[PDB]
């Protein structure tokens, strides 16, 4: 089997993107931000404190027919950004794009911290990293992508995100009219439950490439790319007036300037993030001061790849028994 979606920025910053899933008997769907740095798949539901629901749509599932609860099954998730939620536990026919999941489980919310509450575009999140980071407990349930592994053509899924403009999330196949040139893979550690790999080096514009590895991870569910504090200040150096603002935050810029592409290395391939990529617009509404797309991880513990770096790519999430990661331009 194979499933399609097309997936959407949530806003004209490209904050985060979403895929319509449909869960339940009859379907109900939902709009998800898959995220290939975390392994639960949680709806906004008719079990969330009715305060912490603003515009979302939910998940009923004594209105489906195959939803069952999970007896006893909890679940509790806080995320980099310092957002969380937590609930129980429903099992249900889950379909992404004509693919079909049946007794996934489905997290159901009956807590939401107010970053949730106030994004009202964000109906749940679908996890796409490995099973072993998913948190419910007593007993660990699998992600969608792990359930239906093994009925795919080949195990694995891949994520063309759109600048400023839709894309897609395919599982079971590769597109190969959706990139150009060829894919390079790259291997992934799974100890800490990521797609973590280590990119071969950087530039910055039309800079000569930096032989440097940095170790980090495939994030979805992360809008900026995020990587060592020497790094960040190369490239902002290159940006007249940019500077790192406590109070904001992270590195700012002026918003009158062209921005310089950055490039990162996937072995001996490069992918080129150009310049209006790392624009993320004025601070607050209408000020001069634009605030930038790449930022510092120091005081994260980890690199972070996130949307700013993916959308540059076409990017492969290969699942067989040794997990790899593939990157072409597009």
């Amino acid at each position: 089997s194979t499933g399609s979606a097309t997936t959407t920025p949530i806003d004209s910053l490209d904050d985060a993107y979403i895929t319509p899933v449909q869960i339940g008997t009859p379907a109900q769907t939902l709009n998800l931000d898959f995220d290939t740095g975390s392994s639960d798949l949680w709806v906004f539901s008719s079990e969330t404190t009715a305060s912490e629901v603003d515009g979302q749509t939910i998940y009923t599932p004594s209105k489906s027919t195959t939803a069952k609860l999970l007896s006893g099954a909890t679940w509790s998730i806080s995320y980099g950004d310092g957002s969380s939620s937590s609930g129980d536990v429903y099992t249900d026919t889950v379909s992404v794009g004509g693919l079909t999941v049946t007794g996934q489980a489905v997290e159901s919310a009956k807590k939401v911290s107010s970053s949730f509450t106030e994004d009202s575009t964000i109906d749940g999140l679908l996890g796409l990293a490995f099973s072993t980071l998913n948190t419910v407990s007593p007993t660990q349930q699998k992600t969608f992508f792990d359930n239906a592994k093994a009925s795919l053509d080949s195990p694995v899924f891949t994520a063309d995100l759109g600048y400023h403009a839709p894309g897609t999330y395919n599982f079971g196949f590769i597109d190969t009219t959706a990139y150009t040139g060829s894919i390079t893979y790259t291997a992934v550690s799974t100890k800490q439950g990521f797609w973590e790999w280590t990119s071969t080096g950087y530039a910055v514009g039309s800079g000569t490439f930096k032989s440097t590895s940095i170790d980090g991870i495939a994030d979805t569910g992360t809008t900026l790319l995020y990587l060592p504090a020497t790094v960040v200040s190369a490239y902002w150096a290159q940006v007249s007036g940019a500077k790192s603002s406590s109070s904001v935050g992270g590195y700012v810029f002026p918003c009158s300037a062209t921005l310089p592409s950055f490039t990162f290395g996937v072995g001996s391939a490069r992918i080129v993030i150009p310049g209006d990529y790392i624009d993320f617009g004025p601070i607050s509404t209408g000020s001069s001061s634009c605030f930038g797309g790449i930022q510092s991880s120091a005081g994260i513990g980890i690199n972070i790849f996130g949307d700013v770096a993916l959308k540059a790519a076409f990017v492969v999430f290969n699942g067989a028994t040794t997990p790899t990661l593939g990157f072409a331009s597009k």
